[PDB]
């Protein structure tokens, strides 16, 4: 009665998801307008994006409805691989972003000079390769498996895809992955908009006969409320086992998870965006 009804929520997060990533990149790849050195880190948030998209919520929602792990144990590794890389390479994304901004803000006379279309490669290059590094060889080589017996049970057997992991690979993938961006992007807005304030001030100095604002609440507060309860949780459960149950913590995953799909929205609604989406259809 519960059962048959999920599944269609489920689908539409999927194909919200997958529709705007892919309208995104088919606009950014079509029209010789849109391209330019900051919109590619939007690419390739979008391609992280819908990279997730495809791969780790179709197989979560099979998992969870199911309630059993159809494939076996390789298949599941890999999908917690998938699943931490997408992750950790979107959080790195919008710090690279907000970086950008207070380079642009700040100091425009040599902004041209700092980035140009070699450097972005670079940089992007680099953020996937350390996104890369903390997911794929960590799990791969076994090196986060726990000890305790509730573990070796769910290791052994090939019906159960459940994680468990050991203390020191939760805290430092938590450092690495939230809360150093987060410190970057509070800093960083908050310098930006000071400075937004001084120049409205300096406007009416001489013009004598709050819009900033909205813009950088709705930015910080989408992603804080998206994904700052999941990166509490995480630490709470590893640090005290009977304090949080595994209901909630998958809840707030997928919570987590929603965060995807209200990006394009958030970072590309620009006039010259508007008319590439209706050129296109
Ligand atoms: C079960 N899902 C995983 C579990 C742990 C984890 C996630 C995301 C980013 C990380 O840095 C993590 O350590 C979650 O998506």
């Amino acid at each position: 009665v519960w059962v048959v009804g999920m599944g269609i929520v489920m689908s539409l997060i999927v194909l919200a998801i997958v529709f705007g990533n892919v309208l995104v990149i088919t606009a950014i790849a079509k029209f010789e307008r849109l391209q330019t050195v900051t919109n590619y880190f939007i690419t390739s948030l979008a391609c992280a994006d819908l990279v997730m998209g495809l791969a780790v919520v179709p197989f979560g929602a099979a998992h969870i409805l199911t309630k059993t792990w159809t494939f076996g144990n390789f298949w599941c590794e890999f999908w917690t691989s998938i699943d931490v890389l997408c992750v950790t390479a979107s959080i790195e994304t919008l710090c690279v972003i907000a970086v950008d901004r207070y380079f642009a803000i700040t100091s425009p006379f040599k902004y041209q000079s700092l980035l140009t279309k070699n450097k972005a490669r670079v940089i992007i290059l680099m953020v996937w390769i350390v996104s890369g590094l903390t997911s794929f060889l960590p799990i791969q080589m076994h090196w986060y498996r726990a000890t305790h017996q509730e573990a070796i049970n769910c290791y052994a057997e090939e019906t159960c895809c459940d994680f468990f992991t050991n203390q020191a690979y939760a805290i430092a993938s938590s450092i690495v992955s939230f809360y150093v961006p987060l410190v970057i992007m509070v800093f960083v807005y908050s310098r930006v908009f000071q400075e937004a304030k001084r120049q409205l001030q300096k406007i009416d100095k001489s013009e004598g006969r709050h819009k900033a604002l909205k813009t950088l609440g709705i930015i910080m507060g989408t992603f804080t409320l998206c994904w700052l309860p999941f990166f509490i949780v995480n630490i709470v459960h590893v640090i005290q086992d009977n304090l949080i149950r595994k209901e909630v913590y998958i809840l707030l995953n997928w919570i987590g998870y929603v965060n995807s799909g209200f990006n394009p929205l958030i970072y590309c609604r620009s006039p010259d965006f508007r008319i590439a989406f209706q050129e296109l259809l």
